[PDB]
């Protein structure tokens, strides 16, 4: 895939900036006020009018935030951050639970040999459950305080194109012959 994920910033319920797409193997999303560029979406620069102390609390102890892998597929996640990081991932979960990664610590975040053993599985029972298997697709993490997601104040949710556009090519190849 292109862009092997976007990814999306919220403050709360609201949605700040313009959506990252990631076109290198690995990445960084932290709270430095620099420009952001392929391998890095800097989240300091963004404005907020609506923004409230505690979230400008949060935004400051973001700090390194984290550094995204992506490799055969797999995705891993690691705290640069000095604050832990929270992530809720179907995929991962399937080993809506919220994992906590503490400084320093490393997560994958998506099996894709998981993914392709539930996919073989699930054509077996049809199209929607297939197409169930999307849900995989996105995960959301946030900065410093865990957790609706949307009570949260600083967090943001990847899609995962490469899982996704598999998911396509299959549910595709499912076209009823009739």
């Amino acid at each position: 895939p292109a862009f092997w994920c976007s990814i999306s910033y919220y403050e709360l319920n609201q949605r700040v900036g313009e959506t990252f797409h990631a076109s290198q193997p690995s990445m960084t999303v932290d709270g430095f006020t620099d420009p952001s560029n392929s391998e890095r979406f800097c989240l300091g620069l963004l404005s907020n009018v609506n923004r409230n102390a505690a979230v400008e609390l949060t935004r400051r102890h973001i700090g390194r935030g984290v550094r995204l892998y992506y490799i055969g597929g797999e995705v891993f996640a690691e705290c640069l951050s000095d604050s832990a990081i929270f992530v809720q991932s179907p995929n991962c979960n399937q080993r809506a639970t919220v994992c906590k990664i503490p400084p320093g610590c490393n997560l994958k975040i998506f099996n894709n040999q998981e993914f392709a053993a539930l996919l073989a599985q699930s054509v077996n029972q049809g199209f929607e459950a297939v197409y169930q298997l999307t849900r995989m697709c996105t995960i959301r993490m946030s900065f410093v305080k865990g957790w609706t997601v949307t009570s949260t104040p600083c967090w943001i949710e990847l899609h995962l194109n490469g899982p996704l556009q598999w998911l396509d090519k299959v549910l595709t190849q499912m076209g009823s012959p009739s």
